[PDB]
């Protein structure tokens, strides 16, 4: 019964993984920006990351919500 | 009864991913601070990023603690 919420929390975890993926891409763009020594793409990934952090917060909320959705149906 | 194993290992997985996200966002803030316009950030990361890290560290350890326990329940 909670396995539905397992699949769904898995998707949510994949969304968390997407967030992490974009964070890594942000690290890449930062390695790009510091290599070229600029500060544009820095603010690019910065803003993108802030957005994604907000969305990551929400996604994790819904994730843990789905965890609670899986958890309540106990034993 | 399988949903049990699923949910357990999945919550574990999620928290460990969240640990990755803890250390990640820690280094991320540090990367925002890695612009090198301030060095007092030493105290910031050395404590706050250290806390969630050691939090992130043992969560993984105790997350694994139940990984071993689940599998061997059929002994």
């Amino acid at each position: 019964t909670a396995i539905e919420a397992n699949s769904r929390m898995l998707k949510a975890l994949i969304e968390i993984a997407k967030a992490i993926w974009k964070a890594l891409w942000a690290n890449s763009l930062l390695l790009e920006a510091t290599s070229r020594g600029d500060t544009e793409r820095m603010r690019q990934w910065a803003e993108e990351a802030r957005k994604i952090y907000k969305e990551a917060e929400k996604i994790i909320d819904r994730a843990d919500e789905i965890v609670e959705e899986a958890k309540k149906r106990h034993d």
